[PDB]
């Protein structure tokens, strides 16, 4: 029987022509595999999307059947509302309920209302020349390879670890901080802090906080870093001034930017490298745009949805948003096409390998807690202060925070 579906996608500007050419050849093959079934492509800005249009017809219950859709607020909201499909039975159906890095941003008391189309993973870029200067011939694997490599660099006066982190980007310094502190208690420990299972001040998690300011201390992050702001930390290495830069792949873009950098011909990337507890192998990331589904369907609906989900979530779909446009794939285990860049290959690599991923403190605490810890860490490498002192001003902000609903 026939059924008309009309898609909400924010792939509208011509910068993202091939992102959708990539829906359209998903849309007709799912057309003459469901026949009878067609998709009215309806592309809209995304502010716009988000902001007003799908906003207005989710209060007017009426959603399109298909729409970009934000995780967290957005979907608690229309999902508590009545107007978002649970998805749990179609993943399992259809083989992908543990095949998504993170479906944590569209998650609603146990049930899934949306699906991650392509996130972001943070980890090092590296300059290879610079590493070779050193001596360092590979990556660091392992922490104990990372501090050699750290030595070996400051012994030839190459600033190790460029960073920004002045003024009101304490975040970018949180972005290391964030990844350490994962890789000495594990990602559990911040997963409770806003439960109360767990603190900021439990000793593994100040490990991560006492080992940042020995970095800071001993010149391996840029003793500049609180004079330079997020970006020009990001120009100190794509300028060619340091060995390597942590950072999330939203970066890829500056570091490759056919202007301003100067490491683009000779750039790599690896993962936080392994302390050898509970976060061995783990990748920081988020995942927080995708597409929801109304709820408010027919069975031919539903099967056209369940046939495009199959067809659009698939391993091969990811990985040419990867190879072509440098979107960082949502789901395990993506292949880089060949044809891609070599600094492609190397963050797709480095986030296909790893065992899991894990979110970002701050989609995990609530903003006042993450305002604290974006100060916190400025005054900790200024040296005012200290790892213990703040690890009991952020669990002191965690209480009141966590007393503010309880």
């Amino acid at each position: 029987d026939s059924v008309s579906l009309t898609l909400r996608h924010i792939n509208v500007r011509d910068t993202a022509k091939n992102t959708l050419a990539l829906l359209e050849k998903v849309v007709k093959k799912t057309e003459a595999e469901v026949p009878g079934a067609t998709f009215k492509l309806d592309g809209v800005e995304d502010t716009v999307n988000r902001d007003v249009k799908l906003k207005a017809e989710m209060a007017a219950g009426k959603p399109p059947q298909i729409f970009n859709l934000f995780g967290g607020a957005d979907t608690q909201n229309y999902a508590k509302a009545g107007h978002l499909l649970p998805l749990n039975d179609i993943l399992k159906e259809l083989g992908l309920e543990d095949k998504f890095f993170e479906l944590r941003e569209f998650t609603v008391d146990g049930k899934i209302y949306g699906l991650p189309e392509a996130g972001f993973v943070e980890g090092f870029y590296y300059n290879t020349k610079l590493f070779a200067d050193a001596g360092i011939t590979s990556a660091p694997k392992t922490w104990d390879e990372f501090t050699k490599a750290l030595e070996a660099l400051k012994a030839k006066n190459i600033t190790p670890i460029a960073l920004g982190g002045g003024s009101g980007d304490g975040w970018a310094i949180n972005m290391l901080a964030n990844s350490l502190f994962v890789a000495t208690a594990g990602p559990e420990a911040q997963e409770g802090f806003a439960k109360g299972t767990t603190k900021w001040t439990d000793p593994a998690v100040l490990d991560g906080f006492k080992r940042l300011k020995d970095l800071k201390d001993k010149g391996y992050i840029d003793p500049n870093v609180l004079g330079l702001k997020y970006s020009e930390g990001q120009a100190k290495f794509y300028t060619g001034q340091a060995a390597m830069l942590f950072d999330g792949s939203w970066a890829t873009s500056a570091i490759l930017d056919k202007d301003k950098s100067t490491v683009k011909d000779n750039v790599g990337y690896f993962r936080f490298p392994n302390i050898g507890g509970k976060g061995d192998n783990l990748i920081n990331g988020g995942w927080s745009n995708g597409y929801g589904f109304s709820s408010h369907l027919n069975d031919a609906e539903k099967k056209a949805v369940k046939a495009f989900i199959k067809n659009f979530y698939t391993l091969e779909i990811q990985g040419e948003a990867l190879g072509r446009d440098n979107r960082v794939p949502s789901m395990k285990g993506v292949p880089t096409p060949a044809e891609a860049a070599p600094l492609t290959k190397a963050i797709g690599e480095a986030q296909a390998s790893a065992k899991a991923a894990f979110p970002a403190f701050d989609a995990l605490v609530q903003p006042k807690v993450k305002v604290t810890l974006e100060q916190s860490v400025q005054e900790l490498l200024g040296g005012q202060l200290t790892p213990e002192k703040l690890v009991e001003k952020m669990q002191k902000v965690q209480d009141e925070a966590n007393a503010g609903k309880l």
